[PDB]
């Protein structure tokens, strides 16, 4: 009893892309605010109502759809064909509630972005666009079968990871995707940051007073690389769309 979103890359627009992230938005049903910004559910522990499933089709009809958790936001695993994929740290929760009646499969790496990398897919350099996207969907069905290369797999979900997940998490990375829609781009150090600090930045946000001062201040980056601090909600507000609920302070 899942929600579901659909984003098909045929005849995709700009437009088409930013209606889907705020459908998904709404779809995770975050709960209260934080300053304002929406804040994700705490916890969700039913597989049954805890995922959103994000059916994504490109031009040739090739369908994989991924399991998004609606307390992160991100990617547990898909189903391409009658067959399913989990990232190896899929909780068992997830990987039995999942897409019964499918030939399922533990990947053997994690989803994390470092895990990922040991699959040789980099953020640095993996392009993103409404192509890149179209080749991950056609790469993720095209690997529906025993002898699946996992190389393909993840540098295809680190696209899919970073134009769903963290373009819906935030504002900033939807608009350097949706200003940069029919071309490929590489995250910068500002975007790469961004994704890395989403758990700092949600908590020392939910955790700030109302003068919205941060406890402890978040270290980002600018495009070349330049730290900064940030020190205040204000700050970084317009760039987030989702808080994620942190309890302890990460790290
Ligand atoms: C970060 O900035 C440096 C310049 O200091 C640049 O060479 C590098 O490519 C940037 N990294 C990314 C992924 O943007």
């Amino acid at each position: 009893g899942l929600d579901t979103v659909s984003f098909s890359t045929k005849g995709a627009t700009y437009i088409t892309y930013v209606n889907f992230l705020n459908e998904l938005r709404v779809k995770l049903k975050p709960e209260g605010n934080s300053h304002g910004i929406p804040l994700l559910r705490k916890k969700c522990d039913d597989p049954g109502k805890c995922f959103v499933l994000v059916a994504l089709s490109n031009d040739n009809g090739q369908l994989a759809e991924i399991a998004i958790d609606v307390t992160s936001v991100y990617v547990v695993g898909y189903q391409v064909r009658n067959r399913s994929y989990f990232f190896k740290d899929a909780p068992d929760a997830a990987y039995e509630g999942l897409f019964k009646n499918t030939i399922k499969t533990r990947l053997h790496f994690g989803g994390s972005y470092p895990s990922l990398e040991g699959e040789k897919a980099y953020r640095e350099t993996t392009d993103l666009g409404i192509e890149p996207l179209r080749i991950g969907i056609k790469k993720l069905d095209e690997n529906a079968i025993d002898n699946y290369k996992p190389t393909e797999i993840a540098s295809s979900l680190l696209v899919v990871i970073q134009m769903v997940s963290e373009a819906a998490r935030f504002t900033f990375i939807e608009n350097q995707i949706r200003n940069n829609f029919q071309q490929r781009i590489r995250p910068a150090n500002n975007t790469i940051s961004l994704e890395n600090k989403w758990g700092k930045l949600s908590f020392q946000i939910r955790t700030s007073g109302a003068n919205g001062m941060f406890s402890e201040a978040v270290e980002l980056e600018r495009a070349n690389g330049k730290k900064y601090y940030v020190t205040a909600v204000d700050q970084v507000k317009p760039k987030i769309a989702l808080l994620k609920f942190v309890d302890k302070d990460p790290k």
